């Protein structure tokens, strides 16, 4: 089905349970019908990753370096529960983690608005960017269990040949768990780098979470970096713009962030805005409302994802042949940023229209009254909703199909 | 002062706005009532550095010997902090010294004002976490990396084999390492605390992990509560009408924002730091938090101020300017610490005088008296002014005024 013809490819990397049954029936209604669109197809099952030892994983991330842009489904990141389950030849790592490690730069989170949707936060009035370092921390770590009386050490061996740096962290009397992780300059730097950059051009302020009272040299080193890169490079021009950055500690920053009104850019390490950029996107209504984007240094190459996960709940409930609505969203806004970035790419105005229209098209469909359920207990109470409040996942997806066909065919006389 | 106590109360005094007002709070609502032997430390920064950290550490093990500490908030120095008050190093937290002596699990809850507005839409009941006190990020071993080289980690069997060594990664420039632990009899003892304290509260209990990540690291605080909670405590739960769960942390927290509540939920070290700071904010303010540091027997009970010692308002107040400072959270580590003060005593008169204040400090907020921060919450942020709330002094003069009148109200 082709109607606008896209020069660029596409990398499409598909995921697993509730958001792979969603993923095939955007695409099947509300992005082919339309685009003649190159997909070059990355299967990131977790069958598939186990049939191929994870290596499709690595392939998609590079392929998306390539191309410049990636479009990806939820994934199942699987523990032991999981590895029975499946028969997995192993606790294959995120793919997320896999593939944020191979591109570096930073993912920005922010809520899809919907004026019909009452936010769970009294207080918030405004959208909050969270700028999450996409590189390191807990999320690269080798982690180990410890069995039996022993001593827990860090050496540092220079490349030089200097010798060996030694620290006895713990000396364990029984077993325990024991964990190393890493950063580097270079990629504080870049994270750095896009959230300065991004608070400037929304002309908004720039927050900067650690707790590097605790970890003096670890978090102390994102600190500096920021410190150091805003005297040197941003703070005139964000003086000039009437904004500011400041490094807040994580615990002042939830309080700060629970109690604002939003309008600005909250920088967080890894771990802080996997957890955060998850409280936020519920604070504004649901998890289904809430864009994802992995941004490049440079900002050729964007991977755009849901945040949220594989709705394992839903696909349980589906699975039995029973009725689900689950929040297709943040799906969908996956496949209109990486075509908005594609379009960018490639001089085609024709696709950001195309893009930015079925973002308008899905809000505006919201927020006429057709929605998920999610949204309808953002609503009505949550033990005050009914069936007739809400569509399910399909007829969502149907009603969305069916303003956007018209919405399209309007558009561009 | 005096007319109420034979066991010993630990004071630790800290730094800041939350010293001046421990002060007032013991001149004010506790000494004037109580004939309580207390043991002094200075954990202010000053004496801190001075002793070269060592009254802390003093501190700590004198909580257990008389079983119940009570300690404002302290600072915890970075940079900004050894210029600022010239010290010889960056200390670590005293929180954390003295909860890696004392072990076990922080419980943190909201302190609810039926007047003060909740900022999170849909909390009807409170929420109570669970912080395992131990481990993670708090007891860790971090360094800066100045040039290129391999990260590795090495242990060393208490056997004398040889090292099981792991590489971690090959540095090309510079960066940032760090090494942390946790022990399994730590972790068991946090799971324990949190089953027997959602068992007496006949209340479900999540337990939140990473664990798809740290597969072995997280995965070991899963695996123990579960083997735990099949063993010891799921028949019991599912008589209670509650049950456990593992959830994922990204689950954890959009289920706690859109939840009516009335559950516990256990955390790792930095998830109940953190999480505990967004709940008591949630609820309507850092002031409004109680923060209870219990041991695995408990025998033995730390209660603090879960928040800082609010630099921001200390300023003002160093200007002589006017300050509204919450500090209610610093009366209620007082009052729970007594309250188990009086719990190991058998003093049936001192667990009522903690309970009493604590009646009386929320009874005093929901008829219309309270600091800016309660104000803000009533009323916008923009449109509270000055005649909407008290000063820290007058507040804490109104709840002394208060406290007298009940406390003499009582038995007589
Ligand atoms: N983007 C990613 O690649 C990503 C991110 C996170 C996790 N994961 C992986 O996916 C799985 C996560 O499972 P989980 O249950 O922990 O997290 P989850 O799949 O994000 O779902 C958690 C719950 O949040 C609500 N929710 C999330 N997304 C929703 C949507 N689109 N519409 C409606 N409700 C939604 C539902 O609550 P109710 O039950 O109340 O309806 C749901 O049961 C794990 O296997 C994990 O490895 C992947
Ligand atoms: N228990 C502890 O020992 C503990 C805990 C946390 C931090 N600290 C230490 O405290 C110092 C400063 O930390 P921080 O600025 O991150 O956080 P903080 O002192 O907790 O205060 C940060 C902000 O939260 C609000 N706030 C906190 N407590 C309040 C109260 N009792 N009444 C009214 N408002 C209150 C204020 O908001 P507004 O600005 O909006 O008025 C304040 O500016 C650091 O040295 C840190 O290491 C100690
Ligand atoms: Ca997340
Ligand atoms: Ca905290």
């Amino acid at each position: 089905s082709q109607k606008i013809k896209v020069a660029g490819t596409v990398v499409e990397l598909d995921g697993d349970e509730m958001t792979r049954v969603i993923w095939k029936m955007i695409k099947e209604e509300l992005i082919f019908p339309f685009l003649d669109v190159p997909i070059e197809y990355y299967d990131l099952g977790m069958e598939n990753r186990d049939k191929t030892d994870d290596q499709v994983t690595v392939d998609a991330a590079h392929a998306i370096k390539k191309h410049g842009v990636g479009v990806k489904c939820a994934t199942i990141t699987p523990d032991e529960a999981r590895v029975r389950e499946f028969n997995l030849k192993q606790m294959w790592k995120s793919p997320n983690g896999t593939i944020r490690n191979i591109l570096g730069g930073t993912v920005f989170r922010e809520p899809i608005m919907c004026k019909n949707v009452p936010r769970l936060v009294t207080t918030w009035k405004h959208p909050i960017v969270i700028g999450r370092h996409a590189f390191g921390d807990q999320y690269r770590a080798t982690d180990l269990v410890v069995n039996g009386p022993g001593t827990f050490e860090i050496h540092f061996v220079p490349e030089s040949g200097g010798a060996a740096q030694v620290q006895k962290v713990f000396d364990f009397k029984s077993g325990g768990v024991l964990m190393g992780m890493y950063n580097t300059d270079e990629s504080i730097k870049d994270f750095a780098k896009s959230c300065f950059e991004y608070a400037l051009s929304k002309k908004w302020p720039l927050y900067l979470s650690t707790k590097n009272t605790i970890l003096k040299r670890y978090d102390g080193r994102f600190k500096d970096i920021f410190a150091e890169m805003y005297k040197a490079s941003y703070e005139a021009d964000y003086k000039k713009a009437g904004i500011w950055y400041e490094h807040r500690l994580i615990d002042d920053m939830v309080a700060y962030a629970m109690k604002s009104e939003g309008g600005y850019v909250w920088a967080c390490k890894n771990y802080d805005g996997d957890v955060q950029s998850d409280s936020v996107a519920q604070g504004f209504g649901s998890l289904g409302l809430m864009t994802s984007v992995l941004m490049s240094p440079d900002g050729r190459t964007v991977e755009a994802e849901a945040a949220h996960g594989t709705v394992t709940r839903h696909y349980r409930q589906h699975q039995k042949g029973e009725e689900t609505s689950t929040n297709p969203v943040a799906s969908i806004f996956a496949w209109t940023r990486g075509l908005m970035h594609r379009g960018k790419l490639d001089q085609n105005e024709k696709l950001v229209q195309f893009s930015m229209l079925l973002e308008k098209v899905v809000v505006s469909t919201i927020e006429a009254g057709f929605m998920t359920k999610d949204l309808a207990i953002c609503i009505k109470g949550m033990n005050h909703v009914t069936r007739s409040d809400y569509l399910n996942t399909q007829e969502f997806i149907h009603k969305l199909a069916d303003e956007m066909r018209k919405a399209y065919e309007r558009s561009k006389i």
